[PDB]
């Protein structure tokens, strides 16, 4: 077997390794090719047809890109073909845990459906890929490319996840450091993944990214910061890496949080919850599983993709009924009405336990104004999103290191105010979106009075149309006056 | 209802009227969201994720821009927003019978599994328009916005696959003939449906597009030809358009028939046919269709997607155990091998009455050669492609008006000498390909051994690697020494 | 005579209206071919070739797109062909100003050469239109395309460098306030010469431009606000305004003020100073200009550009040899050797009279290290740069007007809380650059400990790269550690 | 002393070594950014501002790519980092020669005022690449970074000018001949050189390049061709191969060749042979030059730039009136007027030495026409233009030798019957335009009936408008009808 080329849109021609071509042609990682990457967005961004298969091969390729360049340019860190292959075939494999549209599976539905158990698209990445290993024979391939599989199974999975639990890792040691840093960096938020996705999306939702990671992999060195060796960057491409989580930020703003995308990713999770007492997937022993537990069988989990989502809207079984009705609504664009968005003040912060309660909260307003029809909690949905830069409050860049031109081994911090005064003071906020199931004129016009009125009362932000869709409700609140 | 924004990467904002938006939010419509444009392409470019839905409501943005062009460059044309409705719907629709993995339903599938009725995604078009317009109450609405529905969608079914059956068409009259030339083009194949593939096509594939569509609008004109008034070319355009079908010609080869994209279209259609006993699709009154005969009522129809794919793939049903297997088979990248590709030469074309007694000839072949297995007619796929300027034999330039600067209302006629002698002096040719279905070493080894003594055998050119793959049997030949 | 079209990189096909042409089509306006857009920053961004003449055309075409769009989506605003043309011809002629290496000329040489004169290129491009006009016969072409001079002249002048010598402008009156808004916005710098130089300096320079003008103009309307008809934005876009300042910043940063592109500039004008009295320039009358003195004649200016410093580069006279021998130096690039860059702490603010006085601070600083060569005020560059959002330290987002979906002739504000905790809390701060004139090792090294003293003595911001160019000096000051 | 990176809009961060960073910052080698690529082709396309200097940038950039990446997959061949540099300065060198506007100096200028001499810029290129060695200390800087200046020196000539004078090169042996085929091709034509004009000329033109290099250095590698290494395609690429050349074709017709850029080269190299006596240029030891001798000393020639046009456009001196009188008619747009073009038909091809007797025989043709003026010999521009695949009526395919997947290191041929029928069947044609000097209407009419028959008289095809422009005179000829 020979290296594979394959032509992509975002990265141009990208070499496969044979053992890479192996491990990509399993059903285990061909079932990415049934995942839409920004799962309800594409209903928004008809560009948006791209897959989980594609963005693994560019989070692959990228990864490798960076320890090449690494080792070319630093051959004292004696990075070896063994490194750079299981740093490729973390990259390709950190995806494949994904399941249906994506986020929404792991962000809503499975919360949701199974708010006992803790899941992660991360965990099922490390559970798919030992499926995949263990099912299509890999580790003898491993081996005759000349990997370690007891070591580099545990590196791989380790890059994915993190530590499987002073060094907590245990597939490289602190000389190599700096690979942990590639694929998922759990430091900063740095990593290949966010590369790839930044330039494909983009490519894709017909929003242009502003972000050059070819100039930062240029700029990229590996310097001893506290007795291990860690990437750096070039000290003058700060600005630039402030830029990255800007655009990062304006890309969930603009699009992975688009109020419709958001809106239609709920009614999928709702069909989807309606059906899973009647969807059978078949799992390892013939043994049947729902959408909800299809997690708990990577052999079932293999045969769970975007095709639910069909299986449910073309279904004739009365069960699905109430299920078919929803997906059929999306089709005639009869979504539930976005009523407006609100921020929480200061340091308020809307905890995931009281989600449930918002819908009661803002049924339970009383406006003063005359309503026509009165809403109920059921006829609400509150959407709770937390943007950051990745790190919660915290600044990701007081988490990178830096190198200058006159000392390119000697690492460095730089603060916030040693670059620009015009960079954001705060790092996470919160967004409130609030929709009506009543999509009437008379229910859209409270459900308006309702929202306003809860902002008011809860002393969240002014809704930026308050004054056209509540103009007897905005003069009450001083603060907006 | 008011006009609504899309961003598309190709095109970036387009805006739909109201009219436009009530028929895209339809079942029939939405689900083109759910068939590859590539269909087998995907398989070969991981960046060919895209339907046709996007397809479609590009293909509507054109044509509003064409006819808009037009109308604002020469209002004497008496252009009606009423014509420019009709013409975007038309553009819109024109994807609307394509069916799972679009060419391989029409092009491999159908003509298998139902050899004797006469089926083209045309066809398929002005079915499901015609179901969508009745489903969904839209004569209603095309009347609130102006139309005649009686008129206008007898002109959106004309613009989409021609006279219904001397000034043929019933929609609209001679004075509009050019209206006719925007959305499918009878007379010389150019229109708006293939620049919206060309630029989207070449986005998603990572190949470069070399024809500029704008361009060609801003030097659009309407001039009285044969009494009719025809879109007309600026005469220095012409080399223009030589390269669009330059190409056209060009994308077929590197990506629309790639060999492997064509035999992993071949092992689909050989699933569907082998699950198409046992596949069911509920129709009009809860009557059961198959596959092969949901294009027989279009409530079946709309339910008929690349999901088929997919229901096979995860299927359990021991009878569909054989079309599973062939799916499981393109995921291992178990596929049927590539032997090689030659052209028949002069004027011989090989026509579809003979094309399944191809593999029995190549079978039938005696090489000079010691061979260790013995291949039989069932151990070989022959694959005929007609590859033309989409005229068959015929220069569609020919078929093209144009007009000068000194005059402009003016029509002229360009012949081939006039522009260049480095243009082709043939506009069709046929490629065959030859695949083994035994991919073992030995059989490929004898599938090449039969291949080239075919082509010698038939006077057909030779492989371009005949004297790697076949040293023992390309010395026979003098013509290919 | 009819339109003409020219195809640019950036926008693609552009049509120009005869009358347009006349004006482009005289040597007050190809003048511009010989004016590079970012003057020294081609000697840094090899890609940055581009000319102020191809800039120019694109000003006038956006300014067309837009005043086109307004009047398209709104006929009650009465916009005229008349008043596109004279948008179209502000937004051609606002560049007509510009002298040689463009911002160079205006904001370092002249300020140098003429510290009495106040001199902007909005009053050159006035006077070189008004040269132009009268030179060339054009109020004649005017009035056949349905101008009227006297208004119209005044219209275009105003657009340019606003009121001309209470409603204050004379071209139009308060129901076409709006127009103003176009080609130079004085109220909050939202204009469509920003635009055209975002996206073509950055296809030049090889950055990515993020800022979507198309969709502005596609969500802009006409409201009335404060008894004015003024171009309002819609409300969901106010991020993409910020982000549009955000990019501004980011260029300016990366190119604009790029620290060797300064020191280029700075060289150049030094050249030039040293080259004023001898170069000589014939004017109207064969009158003789320096190149300080050829603002002050049309005809002389006409024949000022880029070619002085090649010119100079030429010349044998020995009375040039000082200005020869600067350029000769920036040709081997041994150039004036960059020290480090600083910002002044807080609201702490650097006036424009005491930039002279400040490379007498730097060589009058007293750093504890014992150096090899003393260095003297002579021997030290200091360049001090205002970055700001284009409103000095206000917010250019509270001086935008917005509307919302329910009430879209109703004109808004909107508030920095009512957006993002993400953003900016301040919108200007300052830039210290200091370059050393001695280039050796050891002059260098004592350039960096007189500039980090000079920093910690003025209790400026630490230099990123202090602990390592001045390893002694960084830990007397506690605020650094 | 170490590594520097450019940011390029074509190519990104290219790393220059740093002896190329010294060759870069010479006076002869910083001039390239004084001499436009396409000379008067940005007088039509406002982007095309673009210089020689980052055109070579980009030569040396991807000679550097495609030497690495053959070093890469086949280390056998013993490519050594001396070869690398070697390649990349020949890449980076070999435009030093070009004049004034590019192609127009050597190509319209030198041959009309030096018809004695053979002047190429190639030779100008070895001939400045000597001088800025010997006049920049460069010698021992090669050294330094281990070159040998007498062998290497030779090579780097060698790659840019072929033979100084069986292996006919003295640089490097047989077995590195294929380090030839990299800068310069001269076997096929395929070399670096086009490949980054292709995309930096597209990019600034604003038109779109179709043929991928980067997928062609991917399937680039070397194979023994009679007892030589050379650099061979894979076979599959040959469709990509015959695009290549289509793509330069393309860009000649709509760029390199268009008719008003052609005839303001013509009218530039008009005003410059007139402006020949009188321009001085310093050259070595203080001895002055003409624009015509400047290419006779390397220290003159170094000083000799676009500015020439400039010098002569704002000169005062009388004797200069006939040549700046010229070039400020291009201003003001007053261009020579285009008649119209022809082709010689089957194999006639029209020689350089006829080209002088072309004007006076379409001054000598009778039109039965009636004439209101009458036109001469002085009054017509005849411009003859050869447009090939780079070998004249040589198919390059045949000159380039492919390998097959199942053996990589035996090199094939392919003939164009093996590819496609649908490719040209000739390779070279002529293009005749003709202009006029006299532009009044009465002026034109007559011209266009003069060269209408001028084209029936000599059996040349028929002008694409010839109906409109001529329609007394069409009729005669019955080929044309
Ligand atoms: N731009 C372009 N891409 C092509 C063309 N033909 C194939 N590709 C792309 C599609 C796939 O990503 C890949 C096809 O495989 P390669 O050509 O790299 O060769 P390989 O030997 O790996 O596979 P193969 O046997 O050719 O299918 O390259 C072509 O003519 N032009
Ligand atoms: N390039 C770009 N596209 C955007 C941006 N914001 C949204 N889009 C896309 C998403 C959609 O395809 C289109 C605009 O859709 P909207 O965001 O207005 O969504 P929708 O129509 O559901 O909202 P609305 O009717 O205004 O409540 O453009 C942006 O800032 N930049
Ligand atoms: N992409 C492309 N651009 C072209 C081509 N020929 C010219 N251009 C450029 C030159 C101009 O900037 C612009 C159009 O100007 P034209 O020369 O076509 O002018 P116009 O239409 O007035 O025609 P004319 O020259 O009077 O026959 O496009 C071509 O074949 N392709
Ligand atoms: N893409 C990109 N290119 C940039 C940016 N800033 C500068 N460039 C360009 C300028 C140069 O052509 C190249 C890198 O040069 P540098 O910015 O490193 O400048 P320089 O070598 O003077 O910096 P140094 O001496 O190392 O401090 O990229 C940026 O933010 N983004």
């Amino acid at each position: 077997d020979t290296m594979k080329v394959i032509n992509d849109p975002i990265h141009g021609h990208i070499e496969l390794h044979p053992l890479l071509v192996r491990i990509i042609d399993t059903p285990q990682f061909q079932r990415l090719r049934y995942i839409k990457q920004l799962g309800g967005g594409y209903y928004v961004f008809p560009g948006a047809s791209h897959n989980r298969f594609e963005h693994s091969l560019g989070v692959g390729y990228l990864a490798g890109c960076l320890v090449h360049a690494l080792g070319e340019k630093q051959p004292e860190l004696q990075i070896s073909e063994r490194d750079v292959l299981c740093v490729q075939i973390a990259g390709l494999c950190r995806n494949l845990g994904h399941g249906p549209f994506s986020h929404m599976f792991d962000g809503r539905f499975i919360p949701l459906a199974r708010p006992e158990v803790k899941w992660t698209h991360e965990q099922g990445s490390v559970m798919m890929f030992e499926h995949l290993i263990n099912s299509n024979g890999i580790k003898p391939v491993m081996e005759q490319y000349g990997l370690i599989p007891e070591e580099d199974i545990c590196f791989i999975k380790e890059q994915i996840v993190g530590p499987l639990e002073l060094w907590p890792y245990k597939g490289r040691p602190e000389n190599k450091s700096f690979l942990y840093e590639i694929v998922s960096n759990k430091r900063n938020g740095i990593d290949v993944d966010k590369w790839d996705y930044f330039a494909r999306d983009c490519h894709h939702l017909g929003i242009q990214n502003n972000f050059d990671y070819k100039r930062f992999i240029k700029f990229a060195r590996v310097c001893e910061v506290d007795n291990e060796l860690r990437i750096c960057a070039r000290d003058k491409e700060v600005g630039n890496l402030y830029d990255m989580f800007h655009t990062h930020n304006s890309l969930h703003r603009r699009a992975y949080q688009h109020k419709v995308g958001n809106i239609i990713d709920t009614m999928i999770t709702d069909a989807f919850l309606k059906a899973d007492d009647y969807i059978e997937i078949t799992g390892a022993g013939g043994k049947k599983y729902r959408i909800s537990t299809a997690i708990d069988d990577m052999e079932a989990y293999t045969k769970l993709t975007d095709n639910i989502f069909l299986e449910i809207l073309y279904s004739t079984d009365p069960k699905l009924k109430d299920a078919r009705e929803i997906l059929k609504q999306i089709e005639y664009r009869n979504l539930f009405k976005y009523v407006g968005e609100t921020q929480p003040t200061g340091q308020i912060k809307i905890k995931r336990e009281d989600y449930e309660s918002l819908p009661k909260e803002v049924a339970s307003a009383k406006p003063k104004v005359l309503l026509d029809v009165k809403l109920k909690a059921e006829d609400f949905i509150v959407d709770v999103i937390n943007m950051d830069y990745g790190m919660q409050e915290k600044n990701p860049i007081d988490h990178v290191s830096f190198y200058c031109k006159t000392a390119p081994n000697r690492a460095i911090r730089i603060t916030k105010n040693q670059v620009s005064q015009l960079l954001p003071e705060k790092f996470a906020e919160q967004l409130i979106r609030v929709y009506c199931k009543k999509v009437d004129r008379k229910s859209l016009y409270a459900a308006r009075q309702y929202f306003v009125q809860w902002c008011a009362d809860r002393n969240f932000t002014k809704p930026q149309d308050g004054d056209v869709i509540a103009p007897l409700i905005t003069p009450q609140k001083k603060e907006w006056n």
